[PDB]
């Protein structure tokens, strides 16, 4: 699950990385 093209924006919930960014 990728949440940003040419990004490296991973996403976390609380403590829990619900995404990076691609």
């Amino acid at each position: 699950m990728c949440c940003g093209e040419g990004s490296s924006c991973p996403k976390y919930f609380r403590n829990s990385q619900i995404c990076h960014c691609c």
